[PDB]
């Protein structure tokens, strides 16, 4: 468990191209990450909020450090992988892991989605401090 | 099949927020999309190039109209909910309805995944343009 699944991420975005990102900022995400939609996961009754806090907080600090926000969703795409992988070794029962896997692959589809719209909102709000700089600024 | 999954869709998206855009062009765009993965489907060796297409050209249409480019991710979710819909009726054989339908979120979730990207690039863009528009225009 736990750690198991962030290694194992890790491991796989090592194989991956990091658009620029330094590898321990990257690990470090992949962990803030994890931690989060685990700690959501454990809960009762479908809490989506915690990974929405990591995902809010890191397109902001993505976009003041100049990255490519898309490598966001990477490391959620193959932290999805990594938890099929290990519940794939972990529960030998077939029904039970594939619940487990149903629901964190809801988690991190919801988790992406939520991804979108922050992306999109913040670079509208920037391309909207632009627009009024350049008009207000035309005079 | 085909339109039943459309109007299906188009039901769904009628309980939705449309972000301004006209409903019928909600329709049009549920329309190109569900035609694009299924021209996609069909094909064998798991093409993802149509529905790709569909993605760019209505991510460059819709910056140009001004709307909210989320609009289309919600689309594709709908779309997604609605075959599964469809697949639970035609298919009486839980394990064929399985595959297809696995395919089916395979296909999906790449679709918006790659708006993802086509999205911030286009927006990207823009704030570049902006951006070099600020600068050497400060001279």
């Amino acid at each position: 468990k736990a750690e198991n699944i962030v290694e194992k991420a890790i491991n796989l975005l090592s194989k991956e191209d990091q658009a620029g990102v330094h590898f321990n900022e990257i690990s470090a995400l992949t962990r803030d990450f994890c931690r989060a939609i685990l700690s959501d996961l454990e809960q009762s009754g479908f809490t989506t909020s915690e990974l929405e806090k990591e995902i809010a907080d890191k397109v902001k600090i993505m976009f003041a450090q100049g990255y490519h926000i898309e490598v966001l969703q990477l490391i959620l795409e193959k932290i999805l992988d990594s938890f099929i992988s290990v519940i794939r070794e972990q529960y030998h029962d077939l029904q039970a892991a594939a619940s487990y896997i149903t629901t964190v692959r809801d988690h991190i589809f919801k988790g992406t989605s939520f991804l979108l719209k922050m992306a999109l909102q913040t670079q509208r709000e920037v391309i909207q401090k632009q627009n009024e700089a350049l008009m207000e600024l035309s005079t």
